[PDB]
């Protein structure tokens, strides 16, 4: 349960969660490598 925690953000796999990039089991990530889903 983890979205690029947050709305839009990066994707740089933090050191103590690895939630962006790897995104949600369903976020999909997006132009950009960056976990988010706000559009596109």
């Amino acid at each position: 349960q983890m979205f690029c925690n947050q709305t839009a953000c990066p994707a740089d796999c933090d050191p103590n969660t690895q939630a962006s990039c790897e995104c949600p089991e369903g976020y999909i990530l997006d132009d950009g490598f960056i976990c988010t889903d706000i559009d596109e």
